[PDB]
């Protein structure tokens, strides 16, 4: 028994941790086989991130500016190249600590475990969603840009987010470790504002089944609800749409559970139309949306890495 | 910016956990060295289950009743010996990962966090409190036994908690890794129930200050109180009463916020009065108590 956010064992990640430094700027870097990735804002100065010519910037760079540090060994840069808001920087040592790895980009609801370094030193482990609005609300200081965010699959790591800013209202930014944002996002000192988020029902209604599994059903009903009916009600309160994809998805659970998915969606809407009132679920005053259908699967039958 | 409930990483736990069989018994193990610490259930029977005589069944078993896989190695037992309720295997390999480490054993309210494993293979870290009541609000399946709990303060691995039961209300009990049970806990599957279970006080203080660090400050008011008077109210929200070394320990939080530790409890005297209003604290709808001072510091200030 127990629900708890839960995030991916990181020692494959760790093993990969480096410290990046260029000029004054210091953050982390990725270092898989004989390369180096990191945020190309460390090319940056003062006067550089207002408004950034990095093609200019990389191009005056040779490879001694780049000091890369794993642990208390110093890795040469044999060479440099950019890739979208990715910098990558070939190493003379291939890591022999790389483990079986992917880069996949994911899309918004998706969760993953961020491993918050500073310094090319681990200092935290935490599970997160991507927010619809395309911003993670992660726990992030100066000094951690580089942190990545990744998934295990069997024995294999997905590398799927590396940070880069944090804008104004304390949620963060990055990109894909292709050098792709997440988000209408740039790597500028810039105003930008992340849009309104919204709730990821899908991942609610996965929590939800979660809660029944672990005995917690005060908030089931008789009721069912069609998916138009559904997505009409979730629409007002600001909660992403539910596709069919979705309902299928929630199908392991549902069966688990003896609860159809337009049977808890029946539940939700009542849960958004007229509170909690007072009651909690899992210890929750809130609707948990940073649980995906499968994290609680994987949760509620143990499966390991 | 932001406030996450965050554990350490697990790597350094990850390279000692092996998976220990007795029999018909499957459980994890900690590999530290060339002994491999596990709970002392292990050994049980079907029989041995209320009234156990753990010191008549391990003087029964030989060492090679005791089966050690670390990934796909079985690992040799040459010895067997019973601390409290923990069972130490010494084995003829000493484990190469073998981080920096140290057994310590935590009071109430102390955070830590937990490698949940299966069959020695890890499958998911999460960040925990020691309940007042002495429990932990984990979460673990039937063979998680011997998952450990964590803290890593520099190079060094503290280990502070090893699982051995799941209580009927679905709360955890568990040693320290001396045995040492944490709570008036046997391992048994005697009757047991966890106290009545309070909030730790000097965490929702911490947790606040948090929040006032990161811009929250709705709940602040101009009040003050004096620590009795907020252990009198406090104690009828079944919350833990607050010592003058909690104040203590609050005093780098209350010159980092200017918000003494008095005028933050009165903030928290008047939160458990009125509610929220439909308003959160960190994204938080109730007032969050497994964060301590020193995981708030750790946070916010680096
Ligand atoms: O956001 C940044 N860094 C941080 C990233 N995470 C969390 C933080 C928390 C506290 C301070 C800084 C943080 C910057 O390096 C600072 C200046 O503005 C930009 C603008 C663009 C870019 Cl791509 C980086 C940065
Ligand atoms: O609680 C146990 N195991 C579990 C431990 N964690 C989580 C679980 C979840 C679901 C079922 C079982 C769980 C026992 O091994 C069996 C039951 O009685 C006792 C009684 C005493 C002791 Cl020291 C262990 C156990």
């Amino acid at each position: 028994s127990g629900f708890r956010k839960m995030a991916f064992p990181s020692g494959k990640v760790e093993g990969c941790m480096v410290q990046v430094t260029c000029g004054t700027t210091t953050l982390n870097g990725l270092w898989l086989d004989d390369v180096v990735y990191c945020p190309r804002h460390v090319i940056c100065t003062s006067e550089d991130m207002l408004n950034p010519n990095y093609e200019d910037l990389l191009i005056r760079k040779s490879n001694h500016n780049f000091l890369v540090q794993a642990g208390n060994v110093q890795l040469r840069v044999i060479g440099h190249s950019m890739q979208n808001c990715v910098l990558k920087l070939k190493v003379d040592t291939a890591n022999p600590k790389t483990p079986k790895y992917k880069f996949v980009r994911i899309q918004p609801g998706q969760t993953f475990s961020v491993l918050a370094c500073y310094n090319g030193s681990p200092s935290g482990v935490y599970q997160c969603a991507m927010r619809p609005n395309f911003t993670i609300k992660g726990s992030f200081l100066n000094g951690s840009c580089g942190s990545v965010g990744f998934n295990i699959d069997y024995d294999c790591v997905s590398f799927c987010y590396m940070h880069h800013m944090e804008l104004p209202t304390g949620v963060h930014a990055g990109t894909d470790l292709e050098g792709n944002f997440y988000g209408p996002f740039v790597d500028r000192q810039t105003a930008q504002a992340a849009g309104t988020d919204t709730t990821i029902t899908v991942n609610v209604l996965a929590w939800l089944y979660a809660a029944v599994i672990n005995g917690d059903r005060w908030f089931l009903n008789r009721f069912t609800t069609t998916l138009n009916d559904f997505n009409l009600v979730a629409m007002k309160y600001n909660y992403e749409p539910l596709t069919q994809d979705h309902v299928d998805i929630l199908g392991p659970l549902s069966a688990q559970t003896g609860i159809a998915v337009l049977d808890m969606c029946a539940s939700l809407k009542e849960l958004l139309q007229n509170g909690m009132n007072g009651r909690t679920i899992l210890g929750s005053a809130l609707l948990e949306d940073e649980f995906t259908p499968f994290d609680v699967v994987r949760q509620c039958s143990g499966v390991t890495f």
